[PDB]
């Protein structure tokens, strides 16, 4: 297909995966929006290989090999995702380094893993979420990367921690735990408590501890919003605030995370306030 | 109850939990056999708190506090397990140190844990299995503890590794993995493979690697059998060989450990050959 239809393929991927990010980034000007769709599709394919694929090691290694060929300018393909990404790399000064770092992060999920400390948690969040922010920065803030970089990394932390806090039960059903072990020890929330899906006062203490770290990172990220060009402020601030709202949604549902969505109407409220 | 009925309570515990250990240790002379029942009951209560209890941290801490009171000679109780254990400690020179170390091992199972290396695996096996052997040694080999000690520790390794190899699926269903992560990486057996309960050629390579380590430890332990007094050789050698036979049982069932017992008749064959 031609470039328009290659980008349209990527628009469908983001629209199907995330109402929050699709709605936020649709507000960008044309070529920035299309580049974000292509970059998002690269992240989505990597994460889907590891989180949903049948042999994730072999399939992720093949994905990494293809991206190597892509960066050498030598990938010949009809895959719409690569056609779109080729244009984005040629149209904006995208840096391959965070793309490689994302693949490093996805490798972290291939084998059994225990998060021991908050520092362990942030190392994981950096490689699977902060890198996405770094991938997007040349599109969202041309010429201003170094002054918004730290906020973008911390927005990554905030969003990934939020994801983890929403998904404790879903991840447990998949034999994954991202809650730091030292935090379960600090608050007396045992593996047996988690296994029984117990929402007790120790659970809430631990959950709120992590949630407050996420809230701190969101606040730090939002403080950098005036340094973005005007056309990125509502997309980035809107993405940040709709994802942050997952936290209060879980609180309002009494921390029941063993069975949470910001409502369509609430997303529209947040976007309207940004605008 | 009196001492006879307190020990009988412990005989029932071992008979219900393990046909292998009950059959092996019933072959000991009277007072050694009764002491082994009491020591086994102490191990069984600790492991059951952590593996089957409802709040294992609080319940294991209370168990540890009671054992502290017991060792000070100040526990007043009607619990048959403590009455039996009191007699065993007064009748034989039992060393409290491995009893404390067992509780350290049980604490290891309270919170999320990843075994990374074989050394990590052996550290766990030492604290939950080798300590049992060390607890029993003054009863099984009076005056010969230091010359049979290393074999007893390695028999602990062999038995716990065997237990782990038999129980991979049962432990996975309980959100526990004892297979070393570095071994899954070495052989290319991913967390997704394990989650799908796949018995492929990479699984068999990993399983056989661990099984051969266990076989090495069994051989080392059995080489020390001539240093035991005659009345302990069939109990210890018989316990060792019936538990080792779990390995070949799993092999004969094509490594299907996601749904294995040595048969009653096979246990009788092993005991008869020892005798
Ligand atoms: C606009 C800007 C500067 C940054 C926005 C993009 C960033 C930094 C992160 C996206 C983070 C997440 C959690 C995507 C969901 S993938 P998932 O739901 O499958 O998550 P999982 O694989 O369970 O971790
Ligand atoms: C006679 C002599 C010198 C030593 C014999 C006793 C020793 C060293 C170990 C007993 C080991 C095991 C695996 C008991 C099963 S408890 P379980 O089936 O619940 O195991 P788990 O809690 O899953 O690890
Ligand atoms: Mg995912
Ligand atoms: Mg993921
Ligand atoms: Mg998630
Ligand atoms: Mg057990
Ligand atoms: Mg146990
Ligand atoms: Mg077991």
């Amino acid at each position: 297909m031609d470039l328009n239809n290659a980008y349209d393929h990527c628009k469908n991927i983001i629209e199907k995966h995330s109402k929050t990010f699709s709605k936020a980034f649709a507000m960008l000007p044309k070529h920035q929006k299309r580049a974000v769709w292509a970059i998002y599709a690269f992240c989505r394919r990597a994460d889907d290989i590891v989180d949903e694929g049948e042999n994730p090691k072999e399939e992720l290694e093949a994905f990494a090999v293809e991206f190597d060929l892509f960066m050498e300018g030598r990938l010949e393909t009809e895959d719409p995702c690569w056609i779109a990404l080729q244009d984005a790399f040629e149209r904006f000064p995208l840096d391959p380094a965070p793309f490689y770092e994302m693949i490093v992060g996805q490798r972290m999920d291939l084998y059994p893993k225990t998060i021991d400390t908050k520092d362990d948690l942030l190392h994981y969040c950096y490689h699977v979420a902060s890198t996405v922010g770094l991938m997007l920065l040349p599109v969202l803030a041309p010429g201003k990367v170094s002054r918004v970089k730290t906020g973008a990394i911390e927005l990554g932390y905030a969003m990934q921690i939020t994801n983890i806090l929403r998904d404790i039960g879903e991840d447990l059903d998949n034999h994954r735990i991202y809650i730091p072990k030292q935090m379960m020890i600090e608050y007396g929330y045992t593996r047996t408590d988690l296994h029984n899906k117990k929402v007790n006062e120790a659970f809430i203490q631990l959950w709120e501890d992590l949630a407050q770290d996420a809230e701190h990172y969101y606040r730090n990220a939002l403080a950098t919003l005036p340094e973005y060009p005007v056309y990125s402020r509502t997309p980035v601030g809107g993405a940040a605030k709709m994802y942050r709202a997952i936290i209060q949604t879980v609180r309002n549902n009494d921390y029941q995370v063993f069975g949470n969505y910001v409502s369509d109407q609430m997303k529209k409220q947040i976007i309207a306030e940004m605008q």
